[PDB]
């Protein structure tokens, strides 16, 4: 007999389909209403990137995989997955009062986004612990941070070193490997957020297994308020540094993101290929997790070492 455990995995959320993005982005924006030529120029976005229905079902897939791999790889817990999400339903509060209408009493939690901030992580766990307490009778453990699971590590490396195996000898000889992650409020700071730490350690151990010498880290994606944003941008970033050294290619991992969404088909494989074409500089930006096995097998060891049946 297994123990019955909720596997609750938390993200952003994405569209489902093309009338989707007003709803999406007004709740992103905090309400108000994305004006029509912003709703257009979204659609055209969506558009270039391949289309919308791939996205939601990337997370999805990531659950789901996640699950099955977890009860086949050890034998005394079974899981059940339950998608809880940000700016779309279903919500993180939607999930929790399904887990409680379906009888789990324990659960653990993850969020898709491997470093911890306050912005982001902490808020999705406490929502999902303070709807569980006013439920009653059901507990979640929640996992704080990933990016330091040596598998996590290694899928990067390894994606790194291919790439630059990859390239031609004058590339790799004068190449630029940018890290990043989704830009965030300066003002986390007042908080001691160690999210731009763990990017900067992400960075660091993925040159340092990749070999990779020359690097640097950037962030990207930074949304629309008043307020500063964490920088440099990686649009800016890449000029910046072609200017002072001469770079010819430009390498990015958006280890901050897990799947292929906006944030990397466009503003990577858009918006920071312009720069590199304008520049003269080759891009490349090696495969995002998604929901292939490697990565699968990185989270559910992060899951086991979180509940301790794992060293
Ligand atoms: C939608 C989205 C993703 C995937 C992500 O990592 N983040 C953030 O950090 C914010 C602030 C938002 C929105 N998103
Ligand atoms: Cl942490
Ligand atoms: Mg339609
Ligand atoms: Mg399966
Ligand atoms: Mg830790
Ligand atoms: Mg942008
Ligand atoms: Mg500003």
């Amino acid at each position: 007999s297994r123990k019955k455990m909720g596997l609750l995995v938390m993200a952003c959320g994405t569209p489902y389909k093309e009338e989707d993005i007003e709803r999406y982005y007004t709740h992103i924006r905090r309400g108000r209403k994305p004006e029509p030529e912003m709703l257009q120029d979204l659609k055209d976005r969506y558009e270039a990137i391949g289309g919308i229905s791939p996205l939601a079902q990337i997370t999805e897939q990531q659950a789901h995989n996640l699950e099955q791999h977890l009860n086949e790889i050890q034998d005394e817990i079974t899981f059940k997955a339950y998608i809880g999400l940000k700016h779309i339903e279903p919500f993180i509060e939607d999930a929790v009062a399904e887990m409680h209408k379906d009888g789990i009493t324990e659960a653990v939690s993850i969020v898709l986004a491997p470093h911890f901030s306050t912005f982001s992580v902490q808020s999705y766990n406490k929502r999902a612990k303070e709807e569980a307490e006013k439920l009653g009778g059901l507990t979640i453990t929640s996992v704080e941070s990933w990016y330091d699971e040596p598998k996590f590590v290694t899928y990067w490396v390894d994606r790194v070193k291919e790439t630059y195996a990859s390239m031609p000898e004058d590339e790799r000889e004068n190449a630029m490997l940018i890290v990043s992650a989704h830009s965030l409020p300066e003002k986390i700071k007042e908080f001691g957020d160690p999210y731009p730490d763990q990017l900067h350690e992400s960075a660091k151990l993925i040159a340092e297994g990749a070999g990779v010498s020359e690097y640097a880290v950037g962030w990207q994606s930074e949304g629309n308020t008043p307020d500063p944003w964490l920088g440099p941008d990686v649009q800016d970033l890449t000029r910046d540094l072609f200017e002072q050294k001469g770079y010819q290619a430009f390498v990015y991992v958006p280890v901050g993101f897990v799947a292929d969404h906006l944030e990397v088909l466009y503003d990577n494989d858009y918006e920071c290929k312009v720069v590199t074409d304008d520049i003269g500089a080759s891009y490349y930006r090696p495969e995002m997790p998604n929901a292939k096995p490697e990565f699968i097998d990185a989270l559910a060891t992060v899951v086991l070492k979180k509940l301790g049946r794992v060293d």
